[PDB]
C-alpha cells in the first residue's frame, strides 16, 4: 500500500546525499547532477549503508561518449548505463573539494535572488575526461569507481513510480522545461504561461498531498538558494511536463 506522503530522506535518514541539494553551475549538466544524485542515494540505501559516496558529477559529465553533449545536455539512459559498465568516482562540489574528482565551476544563482554571483547567460565547455584523482586523495581514479548492477527505465505509472522510490530510492526523472519554472519560488508547480525552453532532469525523493493537491518531491541541481530550499513540488499523477514518462533508475545488486 502506497502511503499519503513519502520522504526518501525521512526513510534512509543514514545516507547523507539523500538530503544534499548540489548546484550544475554554468553547465546544462542537469542530467549528469540527477544521475549522480540518485546513484548516491541507491548506493548508500542498496549497500545497507555501507557505500556512503557522493558520486563525481564531473566524471559522468566529462567521460561518457554516449550521454550527449555534455554541458549541452545529455541523455539519461546511457547515464546509468555508463554507471553500471564504468563506474564512476567520487568527487564533492568545487567549494568542498573532497573525494576523487571535485567538481570543477562555483555555485551560482540559478534565476532568483540570493547570496552566490548571478549564473547569468554564458555556458561552460564540456571539462575534459582527466581520468585522475586530486593530489590529496589517495586512491587512484580506476580504484574509486562506483558501478551499477542494472538500470532501467520506470514505467510510466503513477503507482509503480512511487513503488520504485520507496522499495529502492530517489529516481532520476526528466520533464518539459517551461520559461515559467524558472520563475519558481515555491508552492506545487504545472505549467501556465511561457515557451519551451527543453528538457530538465532532477532527482524524485517522494511525494505527498497539499489541500487535496498531490505533488510529487523534488531535488533540483540549482543550489539551496533556489525554489524550497533547492527542491520543488510539482502535480502528480496527470503527466505533468512528462514528469511520470522519463523515469530512469537502477540497482548495485
Ligand atoms: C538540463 C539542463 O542542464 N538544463 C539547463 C540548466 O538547468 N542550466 C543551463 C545553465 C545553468 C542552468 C540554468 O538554466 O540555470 C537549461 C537548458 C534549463 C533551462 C540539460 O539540458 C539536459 O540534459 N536535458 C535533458 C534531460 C533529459
Amino acid at each position: 500500500e502506497i502511503p499519503s506522503s513519502f520522504d526518501s530522506r525521512k526513510k534512509w535518514p543514514r545516507c547523507k546525499s539523500i538530503a544534499t541539494i548540489r548546484d550544475q553551475s554554468r553547465c546544462g549538466s542537469c542530467w549528469a547532477f540527477g544521475a549522480v544524485e540518485a546513484m548516491s542515494d541507491r548506493s548508500c540505501i542498496q549497500s545497507g549503508g555501507k557505500q556512503n559516496v557522493e558520486l563525481s558529477a564531473v566524471d559522468l559529465l566529462s567521460c561518457c561518449e554516449s550521454c550527449g553533449l555534455g554541458c549541452e545536455g545529455g541523455i539519461l539512459g546511457p547515464a546509468w548505463d555508463y554507471w553500471v559498465k564504468e563506474g564512476i568516482v567520487t568527487g564533492s562540489s568545487k567549494e568542498n573539494h573532497a573525494g576523487c574528482e571535485p567538481y570543477p565551476f562555483p555555485k551560482c544563482e540559478h534565476h532568483t535572488k540570493g547570496k552566490y554571483p548571478p549564473c547569468g547567460s554564458k555556458i561552460y565547455k564540456t571539462p575534459r575526461c582527466k581520468q585522475t584523482c586530486q593530489k590529496k586523495y589517495k586512491t587512484p581514479y580506476t580504484q574509486d569507481k562506483h558501478r551499477g548492477k542494472s538500470s532501467y527505465n520506470v514505467k510510466n505509472d503513477e503507482k509503480a513510480i512511487q513503488k520504485e522510490i520507496m522499495k529502492y530510492g530517489p529516481v532520476e526523472a526528466g520533464f518539459t522545461v517551461y520559461e515559467d519554472f524558472l520563475n519558481y519560488k515555491s508552492g506545487i508547480y504545472k505549467h501556465i504561461t511561457g515557451e519551451t525552453l527543453g528538457g530538465h532532469a532532477i532527482r524524485i525523493i517522494g511525494w505527498g498531498v497539499e489541500n487535496k493537491a498531490p505533488y510529487w518531491l523534488i531535488a533540483n541541481s540549482w543550489n539551496e538558494d533556489w525554489g524550497e530550499n533547492g527542491y520543488f513540488r510539482i502535480v502528480r499523477g496527470r503527466d505533468e511536463c512528462s514528469i511520470e514518462s522519463e523515469v530512469t533508475a537502477g540497482r548495485i545488486n
